This record gives C-alpha cells, structure tokens and sequence, in this order.
C-alpha cells in the first residue's frame, strides 16, 4: 500500500470530521485520477498533491482549500472536466483548482523578460485576476513541492524554477504574509540559482551548527519546562511548541552581498519562536480574545525566565505588519550574557 493518507490523516486533525471526510474522498478522487500516472522521481504522481496538501494541513488552511490541493492537477491530465470537481466537491475547490491550474499558463505566455520591474508587473497579474487569495496559496504550495523535489529535473530546469520563484512565488508569499512559505521558497531557489554559493555558505555554517544547535536547546529546554510549569496558561492552551529560527540563507548572502560584508562580519541573533495551540473556546469573540491573551501571558513569563533589553517589546498583534503579519516579539538576556530574541505567536498566526 501507498500509506500517504496516513502520513497526511494526522495533519488534518484541526478539521472538523465532516472536513476530513471530504479530504479523504479527495484523495481517493485524485488517487482514481492519477493512477499510473509517475513523477519524474519515479514516485507515483498522487505523491505531489498529497504533499501539496500537507503543506496547507501544516499552514492549516481551511478544508476547500486542502482538498483543492488533491486535486489541483486532476483537470488537465486525468480526462476530468471542472464540472466532475464542481458536481463533487463543490463549486469553491473548483474555483480553486481552476486558478491554480489557468495561472501556471498565464505566466508561460506574458512577454516580460529583461524588464524594468517586470516581476512587480507580474506579481500583479496573478494578483488581480485571482480575487481568492486561496489560489495563490495553492499555487505557492505547489511551487514549494515542486523545489524541495527539484533534483528529479534538468539542471536548465532548476534555475529557470528557482529565478521565476524569486521574482514571482516568493515576493506573493511576502505580501501574502506567508513568511514561514517565503523564507523556504527563498533558500531553496538559492540552493539552485547560485549553487556554488549556496554551498559555501551553508559550510561555513555548519562548522558553527554543533555549538550553535546545542546552545539554543539549552533556552528551548528551559522555555519549555517554565511554560509547561505554567498551571494557568495550560488551562487556556491545547497545545504549544518551543523552536529555534532556522538561519535565513538567502537574505544572510543578500546583506553580505549588499553590505559588502563577510559571513563571520554578520551577527548572528540567536532567535526562538514559541507557537501557541488555543483550546476551543465556547464563542467566535471568546476565541479571539484568548488567542491575545496567551501570547502577552507567555510575554510575561518569558520575561520572569530571562531579563529583557530595553525597548525591544514588538506588538504586531496589537499593529499588525502591512503584510497582516502578526506576532509579539522581545528581545531579552538569555544564555549567560547573549541576546536571544523570542518570537510568540498562534498557530493561526503562524503562516
Ligand atoms: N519539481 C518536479 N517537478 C516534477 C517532477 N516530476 C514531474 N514534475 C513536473 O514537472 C513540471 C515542470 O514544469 P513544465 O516544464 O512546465 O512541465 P511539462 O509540460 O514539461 O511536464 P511533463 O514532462 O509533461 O510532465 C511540473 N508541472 P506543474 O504543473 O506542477 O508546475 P509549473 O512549473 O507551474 O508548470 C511538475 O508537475 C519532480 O520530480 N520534480
Ligand atoms: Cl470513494
Ligand atoms: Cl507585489
Ligand atoms: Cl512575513
Ligand atoms: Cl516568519
Ligand atoms: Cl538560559
Ligand atoms: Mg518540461
Ligand atoms: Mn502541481
């Protein structure tokens, strides 16, 4: 057996039951309609869409739009017509699927190359003729599955994607607020577009990674135990998990391309992100309320565990970013004398 519901099940527990349903009668749509059919990494192509819809399981986007990342491919290869996904899953994993199928023509065929701000232009275009922003998430879920499966493709493949990506996919993810979507989007085109550069960066990294890793778990380990001490955040918490910021390759090579600077000549802020699971609260204002609530409570706690430098309390909640990012950041005096920034967000939040 296949086994790839299995692995995408668990990710689908933030949907209600009859949600899931209609995932599972999804997958087995696009099972039926892609059967036989290979990825050029000799696996079956039902394990693109599985893993297209796992990406929006993960940002925990709503059920049309997991299940339209199923079945974003089924229309052009599998003999099924929009009117077969319209008839049974409704007309908005259609409208979906459609856009995300349309947009990667439109793209093929728009004359800008070379071009003063040719990729603001573009950028635009996908923009205004998809007025669902769900679309373009499926359509970014889908570029971001298609590079972290780039080796099973030319190399003349694999800079073409990784600059289209850069000037297109990524910029969208930024104004989409999809940051966590962006950062991943820009790292692995890096690792394309500029290989060598790509790998003598990540070398120079991975010589510090065994201290650097080991010294981060100390704070991570310490947050942990002072949040799951905390009777009653846990009282207004499902869930929660305490991570480090993974170094951002692409803009680190960026400002030192920019900056004129040298890998060792970049600060490297050590930063941790705290991501808070609510419980279901009993109203929609409830909900809401607490979703607040607990990223100033954790603030707080944050601040008994380690001493905080002065002036550097964010609240993106309160004023979120133009992008909608929102998220509460402190910068504070953790690691026996290193600045540690925390970043404490939702996983609604988190995207
Ligand atoms: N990255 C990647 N892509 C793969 C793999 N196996 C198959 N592919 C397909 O290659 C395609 C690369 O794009 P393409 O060159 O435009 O597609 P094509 O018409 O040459 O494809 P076929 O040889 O007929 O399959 C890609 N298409 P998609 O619709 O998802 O996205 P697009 O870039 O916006 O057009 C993949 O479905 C694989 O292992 N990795
Ligand atoms: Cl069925
Ligand atoms: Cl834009
Ligand atoms: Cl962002
Ligand atoms: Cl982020
Ligand atoms: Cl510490
Ligand atoms: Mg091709
Ligand atoms: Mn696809």
């Amino acid at each position: 057996d296949l086994g790839l519901w299995n692995r995408l099940e668990p990710a689908l527990a933030y949907l209600a039951p009859e949600e899931r349903a209609k995932v599972r009668e999804a997958y087995r749509f696009a099972e039926e309609a892609h059967r036989g059919q290979l990825r050029r990494s000799g696996e079956p192509y039902i394990t693109h869409p599985v893993a297209v819809a796992e990406i929006l399981a993960g940002l925990q986007m709503d059920a049309d739009t997991v299940a339209a990342g199923l079945l974003h491919d089924t229309l052009e290869d599998c003999g099924v017509a929009p009117e077969e996904l319209e008839r049974r899953f409704g007309p908005t994993v259609r409208r979906i699927v459609e856009g995300e199928t349309k947009v990667s023509k439109l793209y093929k065929l728009a004359n800008l190359e070379g071009e003063e701000r040719r990729a603001e232009d573009l950028r635009q275009m996908f923009i205004a003729m998809a007025e669902d922003v769900r679309i373009i998430i499926v359509k970014l879920a889908d570029r971001l599955h298609n590079l972290r499966t780039l080796e099973h493709m030319p190399p003349e493949k694999q800079k073409r994607i990784a600059q289209e990506t850069l000037e297109i996919y990524a910029p969208l993810a930024h104004r989409l607020g999809m940051g966590q979507l962006k950062w991943e989007l820009e790292d692995l085109s890096f690792r394309y577009l500029h290989p060598e550069a790509f790998a003598s960066l990540s070398a120079r990294i991975q010589a510090t990674q065994e201290a650097r890793e080991r010294l981060i778990q100390k704070a991570i380990h310490l947050l942990q135990e002072t949040l799951a001490r905390d009777e009653l955040l846990q009282s207004q918490l499902q869930g929660f998990e305490v991570t480090g910021r993974p170094k951002h390759l692409y803009s680190i090579w960026k400002k030192m391309e920019r900056e004129g600077k040298t890998l060792e000549q970049i600060y490297d802020l050590l930063a941790v992100r705290v991501i808070l699971d609510p419980k279901p609260a009993p109203t929609r204002e409830s909900q809401a309320l607490r979703e607040k609530q607990v990223c100033y409570h954790v603030l707080g706690l944050v601040h008994a565990l380690w001493q905080p430098i002065p002036g550097r309390v964010k609240d993106y909640i309160a004023v979120p970013k133009p992008n909608g990012y929102q998220s509460l950041h402190t910068t504070v005096i953790a690691l026996e004398g290193l600045p540690l920034e925390v970043q404490i967000r939702t996983r609604e939040m988190h995207r």
